[PDB]
């Protein structure tokens, strides 16, 4: 799929950094548009450089852009209500 954005991303780093995300914009050429339910994983809307890519396999289709409450509803697409909610690492909130 990293061939094509329209996916789904996921953040690698050590000490704390899995948190799932929707990909849907291409900024200057390395950066892109990337989103997630602020209020269960945490990011609510920020870009990203390629730099750090975490692919998935995933649906393409983003009308390009999209603003928040459209991009809100594409996460619907990503189906985020019980899909996914993963918390990537047992460590995260009280930990």
């Amino acid at each position: 799929p990293a061939i094509e954005v329209g996916r789904i991303c996921v953040k690698v780093k050590g000490r704390e950094a899995g948190s799932k995300c929707v990909i849907v914009d291409i900024i200057d050429d390395n950066f892109v548009l990337v989103t997630g339910p602020k209020d269960i994983t945490g990011v609510k809307r920020r870009r990203v450089n390629i730099l750090h890519l975490e692919p998935t396999d995933k649906k393409i289709d983003i009308q390009k852009g999209a603003s928040d409450e459209e991009v809100k509803k594409k996460l619907e697409e990503s189906n985020l209500t019980e899909y996914m909610k993963e918390k990537i690492k047992i460590r995260m909130p009280t930990l």
